[PDB]
């Protein structure tokens, strides 16, 4: 499949270089697979979602996305249009309220609640977590991502928008999650981007255009924007076969394209996330 004039962020998952506009997919398109967004919620009734949204969580007083930053993740996983798997199924879980804070202990019930929560719905092909979400090192959010990862969700983490070594964030510093760095569509590292041994890979974060609450679009910037990159990208190769929950993030950072980035400070992965779709 050829989507013309997509945003650049998913052109540019599909493609071996920058500079190109078409995005390439296999049409099986994450089919089958379930991405738990956990943020601010979901407008599930944008027409972007075409049915395939749902709240199935909130720890305050609606489900609602007041925000957009949560129906925006939501886009870039798997809206139609501006979405990496456009037949994924989505979940939204509001750890964050409509500023977009919330406290370490909602947050960690939200990761606890998916990994039980995922034996409730119907995903053959696999289940992936994106969470757009940090704050300051703790070992209890860490431990949290890592239970939802060992129980067999694929987690996707934002390295964290501080230009900074993201060691000293949660979930961002934990070993056994998917730690995603954002790049710009010149292919350097978005100068917001935090960076560090503990990232493992790099995706589109930098002018990323996507679903907004209102029923509207908007072009935002963050690692929040690159995670869902990574998240649509492995529940896509889920259900092509690819890979698994447990292998993902690995497996991601094996087909990347390697070394193409510039600004990558000594030490961390020059590595940008690639389908490897042969169209
Ligand atoms: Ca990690």
């Amino acid at each position: 499949a050829a989507q013309t004039n997509a945003p650049w962020g998913l052109a540019r998952i599909s493609s071996t270089s920058p500079g190109t506009s078409t995005y390439y997919y296999d049409e099986s398109a994450g089919q089958g697979s379930c991405v738990y967004v956990i943020d601010t919620g979901i407008e599930a009734s944008h027409p972007e979602f075409e049915g395939r949204a749902q709240m199935v969580k909130t720890y305050y007083y609606s489900s609602r996305d007041g925000n957009g930053h949560g129906t925006h993740c939501a886009g870039t996983v798997g809206s139609r249009t501006y979405g990496v798997a456009k037949k994924t199924q989505l979940f939204g879980v509001k750890v964050l309220d409509d500023n977009g804070s919330g406290q370490y202990s909602t947050i960690i019930a939200g990761m606890d609640f998916v990994a039980s929560d995922k034996n409730n719905r119907n995903c053959p092909k696999g289940v992936v977590a994106s969470l757009s979400l940090g704050g300051g090192y703790s070992s209890s959010v860490n431990s949290a991502a890592a239970r939802l990862q060992s129980s067999g969700v694929m987690v996707a983490v934002a390295a964290g928008n501080n230009n900074a070594d993201a060691r000293n964030y949660s979930p961002a510093s934990e070993p056994s999650v998917c730690t995603v760095g954002a790049s710009d569509r010149y292919d350097r590292r978005s100068s917001f981007s935090n960076y560090g041994s503990v990232l493992d890979i790099f995706g589109p974060g930098t002018s990323i255009l996507s679903t907004w609450i209102g029923g509207s679009t908007r072009s935002i910037s963050g690692t929040s924007m690159a995670t869902p990159h990574v998240a649509g990208l492995a529940a896509y190769l889920m259900t092509l076969g690819k890979t698994t929950a447990a292998s993902a993030c690995r497996y991601i950072a094996d087909t990347a394209n390697k070394g193409d980035l510039s600004n990558i400070p000594f030490g961390t992965v020059n590595l940008l996330a690639y389908n490897n779709y042969q169209a």
